């Protein structure tokens, strides 16, 4: 670990605090996650061989004194920050249907591999000025665990959550990171939070609201699930239409496909792929402050 030179304190995740870090022989520039059971080991090791140009390249493992360094390729910044940064214009839609094509391939990737997220959100989403977006901290909710706070003593966000987890499923799929991408999705389009819940029965509320309250007609076994309460208030579905304007007919028809109740019935990322509305799919290049 004396190998690297810290430099900012450039995040801090649920699993620890990352910095940005010179390593001082190859001088090269990484994100040094510091975060254990040998079985967290085996599974973040694995990960190690996990390679794909839209999955940020976890580089090495450093496992000193019980201190667990994670070394990943560095990008100058995140989604929820270029977003913030293109909130009085918004992400142009060609540079949108970009990064979610190239997420899509990302995922697909992972989930053929029977590797899963489980927490994708706009903060572990990582660009390059070539108009590259990466997935970042893939498969480290497996490899450890991921509670409703942490050390980092913070708060963590359900607002990508997908309703099986919510609702008590304990053996989830890989369809709980398209709807999480769905989410994403919506939020690049409206500039705002799709269900910006803050508690676990507000988060599922407002999907609800918006979704309609799923019953065995929509979602079946849903009433089954461990947290399902046949108390739930009766919410009508609202049309798309008013959920993610003004995305065109093709990408409305995408997010309500990523954005199922019944898992088994979400389309999936390999599939997305060959949805029509990446038909005239491009790659534009952002327009970064760094
Ligand atoms: C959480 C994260 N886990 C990993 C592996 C991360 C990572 C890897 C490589 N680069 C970066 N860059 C970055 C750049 C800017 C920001 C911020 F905070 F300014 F928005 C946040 C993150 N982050 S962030």
């Amino acid at each position: 670990m004396e190998n690297f030179q810290k430099v900012e304190k450039i995040g801090e995740g649920t699993y620890g605090v990352v910095y940005k870090a010179r390593n001082k022989l190859t001088g090269e520039v990484v994100a040094l996650k510091k975060i254990v059971p040998s079985t967290a080991i085996r599974e973040i090791s694995l990960l190690k061989e996990l390679n794909h140009p839209n999955i940020v390249k976890l580089l090495d493992v450093i496992h000193t004194e019980n201190k667990l360094y994670l070394v990943f390729e560095f990008l100058h910044q995140d989604l929820k920050k270029f977003m913030d940064a293109s909130a009085l214009t918004g992400i142009p839609l060609p540079l949108i249907k970009s990064y979610l094509f190239q997420l899509l391939q990302g995922l697909a990737f992972c989930h053929s591999h029977r590797v899963l997220h489980r927490d994708l959100k706009p903060q572990n989403l990582l660009i390059n000025t070539e108009g590259a977006i990466k997935l970042a901290d893939f498969g480290l909710a497996r490899a450890f665990g991921v509670p409703v706070r942490t050390y980092t003593h913070e708060v963590v966000t359900l607002w990508y959550r997908a309703p099986e987890i919510l609702l008590g499923c304990k053996y989830y799929s890989t369809a709980v990171d398209i709807w999480s991408l769905g989410c994403i999705f919506a939020e690049m389009v409206t500039r705002r939070a799709l269900f910006p819940g803050d508690s676990e029965i507000d988060q599922l509320f407002r999907i609800f609201r918006t979704l309609g309250t799923p019953d065995e007609v929509v979602w079946p076994g849903v009433t089954s699930m461990p947290d399902y309460k046949p108390s739930f208030p009766k919410w009508a579905r609202q049309d798309f239409s008013k959920v993610v304007p003004p995305l065109d007919e093709d990408g409305r028809s995408l997010l309500s496909q990523m954005l199922h109740y019944d898992p088994n019935k979400r389309i999936s990322a390999k599939a997305a792929l060959a949805h029509p509305f990446f038909q005239d799919v491009t790659k534009p290049v952002p327009h970064l402050r760094l």
